[PDB]
């Protein structure tokens, strides 16, 4: 059973790692591949047969690619606690005055946040875009503006406190990780196994 | 597409994520009117895009042997073993050996990183076990965070966990595994006072 898995950043990145370490636990020997990039790397690989399952973080349709619901998620606006955004009132108005730092467009999380959140967030000052969340967590951590991730990217920090959640006066931003794969392709019992694990 | 005349940086990996944002803040904070655009991949990818004209500055954790490329050191860098507080590792004295018989995880080869513990620690197993190759620096920090096997890394990849205690630093029989950073730009590349000034912000 060698599982190849395609993930976005935040799948691949700040929820697969717990699940990987746990399914090796019981199955060190059996050959795991995984890669992460964004959700457009995700579908080709698994439209390309090069991957066996896809995980992606926002909705990306393809033709004879099945797509089902897997996981909520939600994004959380975050700031350093030094942030002049906290010095005062949480208003829509000044969040759209502070400084944006984004994911770039492709990534599913700046999808959902363009719909959820800065939608709702005129004129808003997009300070930069960032091609990963590492650099994203670090650059709001030293106060260059604030920016919307999934709470499992910034959990860390939350709990160490050098990032703090905002309160945001919209609903909460939930959306929904998907599991993909092709139309044809058979399931696994190997592979059947490996997705336990990540329920 | 359009260009809008943006400060264009591309660093490697570790630079791009661990290094690079606190100098953006502090040149930000200081210009805030010239726009800024980062790019992270491997030093290839820096060189590359240093070579295309795409990018105004890069920033390097190999060396790079080009004759149109300017390269000053900037920074050494160390990378470490590291593991979860519950590794088994952790008990007892560290010797190749025991290494040998961990689980690893490795970055992909280009990383910079792979190249230099290929070299410096992994060649001195008699044997090692690979559990899994990752193309990212933060899939491995939280794999081997909770509880699979052991990777090699840049400290400052892993000091925030090294700091709470999540990773622990593993002590090996090797000498330690360091190596310089680098700015680079093209030989042909005019360094006008904004440039020129961003670099400094880089010390």
């Amino acid at each position: 059973g060698a599982i190849r898995v395609y993930a976005s950043s935040t799948i691949g990145n700040y929820i697969l790692p717990e699940i990987i370490a746990r399914y090796r636990r019981d199955f060190p020997d059996l050959p795991l591949e995984m890669s992460v990039g964004n959700s457009l790397d995700v579908v080709q690989a698994v439209c390309d047969f090069r991957v066996d399952i896809g995980l992606i973080e926002g909705p990306c349709h393809m033709a004879e690619i099945v797509a089902q619901p897997w996981l909520e998620d939600e994004l959380v606006v975050f700031a350093s606690p030094a942030s002049p955004l906290l010095e005062g009132e949480v208003t829509l108005e000044r969040l759209a005055a502070m400084p944006w730092i984004l994911r770039e467009k492709g990534s599913g999380t700046r999808e959902i946040v363009d719909y959820l959140l800065l939608s709702h967030l005129p004129q808003f000052r997009l300070s930069m875009e960032l091609g990963n969340s590492e650099a994203i967590k670090h650059a709001v951590r030293h106060g260059l503006g604030v920016s919307c991730l999934s709470r499992r990217v910034i959990a860390e920090q939350l709990e160490t406190g050098s990032l703090v959640e905002v309160k945001v006066p919209l609903p909460p931003l939930v959306r929904t990780l998907y599991r993909i794969h092709h139309r044809q392709k058979h399931l696994s019992s190997a592979l059947a196994r490996f997705l336990r694990y990540c329920e």
